[PDB]
């Protein structure tokens, strides 16, 4: 029930929240350098899939970005077998974020989105329970309303990612863009996306606890 949660703060008009899933990884440092070049803050929904880059979580926070939870294991067949397994994994990821940044996470992004149906193969009904359990735990969750197309099993070109994000943003006064910073071709699109947005009156912001969240329909 939306009635039970605090109002969010209107962020203004022509807003873009660039967000990045599945990292950190080998391309994250380069992405941080690009964001610094344009003085833009973003949001990272992190995993422990590539623990050789775990210190990038500390760097993301140090540089002013929002560090949020995606999943420690990012294994659907583990985290979606029970509420208990999901939160064991979520807590492991939060603990790494605390170790690295000094702070707990406040925001999460469910693997597959809150709208995913892959979780039906492991626990029917679990997403309906988890959106309520995450809320009861004082956590916020965010899906997205602009696809970059960078999740396709066959990669698209950097130029196609640029065009996908620029065209999707124009559909929304307030956009939450999904990219994955573990994909080199998609990271390499971010510079042109920022150039275009800044030249067209858009403001890039990081997600915070007072931001409006983007929520999909829950399908499981
Ligand atoms: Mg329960
Ligand atoms: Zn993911």
């Amino acid at each position: 029930d939306p009635a039970a949660t605090a109002d969010t703060v209107n962020p203004g008009n022509k807003i873009i929240y660039l967000t990045f899933d599945d990292g950190p990884g080998k391309y994250t440092q380069g992405l941080l350098d690009v964001l610094d070049k344009y003085n833009v803050k973003a949001t990272f929904f992190v995993t422990n899939t590539h623990p050789d880059y775990q210190n990038m979580i500390a760097e993301e926070a140090k540089r002013g970005h929002t560090v949020a939870i995606h999943s420690a294991s990012h294994k659907y067949n583990q985290i979606y077998t029970s509420e208990q397994a999901f939160f064991d994994d979520l807590e492991q990821m939060n603990s790494i974020i605390k170790a690295q940044t000094g702070n707990d996470a406040s925001i999460i992004r469910f693997p597959g989105g809150s709208s995913n149906t892959v979780s039906k193969d492991y626990c029917p009904g679990i997403m309906t329970q988890l959106v309520n359990d995450v809320t009861a735990r004082g956590l916020l969750y965010c899906d997205w309303n602009v696809s970059s197309g960078d999740a396709n099993p066959k990669p698209i070109s950097t130029e196609q990612v640029v065009q996908n994000v620029i065209s999707g943003v124009q559909s929304h006064n307030v956009s939450v863009v999904l990219q994955h910073d573990i994909k080199e071709f998609s990271v390499n699109a971010v510079e042109q996306i920022i150039q275009w947005g800044q030249a067209n009156g858009y403001t890039f912001l990081p997600l915070t606890t007072s931001s409006p969240m983007s929520h999909h329909r829950v399908n499981n």
